[PDB]
């Protein structure tokens, strides 16, 4: 196994009983890559609630955590902001590699994404847009940078 | 019509009486994306006229101001620095895939742009750099972008 | 020439004698692209070093300074830390097209890199991942970059 997992599902229509339709794809795309999958957590878009998703995952010594939803243009979406402040070091290329191959799929989300990506403690965390589409493209192309991280930190023999 | 634009021309020269060759051109690229083009504006590269501008158009409910100029490596080029205050939230997205478009074109001053993006109370605000090459190629890339926007915030039926 | 450049080897190990890999490459690859090469400079993972060597290329004037390595995710590396404060000016767009052409040359640690870029005094500062492959990738994207700013600041006739 590479690593261990977590899915941060940010809906309120979901923290309120709506069908998840998202998270499931998450899950089999991470044990795919080779993840155990820990669990999957449900928030509200809400600035605290999200930071103690994270930070829950963070003192647990999870190596990933995705983050799904509230990356978009609405004041509502807090995602990113959510996760900023939590970041020891940013990783722009991250983030900067999920717009850029979202926009050449044309997945309008994707490109647009407000998402931000960085190591927390000993945690790998990455946003991406809320869609199936968003989670597609996102995953493909954030899987292997987060197997090189995971698979560097632990090369360290720390 | 997608929405209404506005258009401010950051450049000491043309607000002393040169020939503004770039305008014309944001204008009509709006009109046949579907804007109404309220107006143009033109100022100096001055941090407080820029803001005072894209201010105005906030403040009246513009839904996309494209500013042209003042993206360049010179202390004078303050039109990122002027913008950025002004953003309630970055959408790094539309700068990024700016660059990048400008770059893969061979557009230097749009591959370097430090144009900023973002949205202003109700406003979209982009900042692209000051050539016909940049526009027009900021243009293709911006569009299409600020329609989904646009789009998207109308749908929300506020 | 089109302008003078440094060096700035960051890198523990070379700072404490072994054999640097790296810099013979990136002083030749300036020197092919026309910048005289003024000196290499080696130092620790430390920001005050790095930042010491950088604010003296700038305090003598020199054009365009390189450094390389201490870009990855673990806390040693503290190069773009160092270099971000010194700077008048970002560059995103010298950055974001590194990490972009690295990402696509399959150079994982360019991809990756926390790598900034900027304007410090009349210097542009670029930091480079620390590998061959990265050196390689990086300079191949950097130098027309370089040169033309560097040609558009001569020009400017200051």
């Amino acid at each position: 196994p590479v690593g261990r997992s977590l899915v941060v599902i940010v809906n309120d229509r979901t923290a309120h009983g709506d069908q998840d339709t998202s998270g499931p794809l998450v899950t089999e795309l991470l044990a795919e890559a080779g993840f155990v999958v820990d669990g999957v957590v449900v928030v509200e878009n809400d600035l605290s609630e999200i930071q103690n998703a994270v930070n829950t995952a963070v003192i647990g010594g999870v190596d990933l955590v995705v983050t799904v939803g509230g990356t978009g243009v609405t004041p509502r979406d807090v995602a990113p902001e959510a996760t900023q402040p939590l970041l020891d070091r940013e990783l722009l290329g991250i983030a900067e590699a999920i717009r850029s191959s979202g926009l050449a799929a044309g997945v309008t989300e994707a490109g647009l994404s407000r998402g931000v990506a960085g190591i927390s403690g000993s945690t790998l965390v990455v946003n991406i847009a809320g869609s199936r589409a968003a989670v597609r493209d996102g995953m493909a192309t954030l899987t292997p940078m987060a197997i090189q991280i995971i698979e560097q930190l632990s090369s360290l023999e720390i």
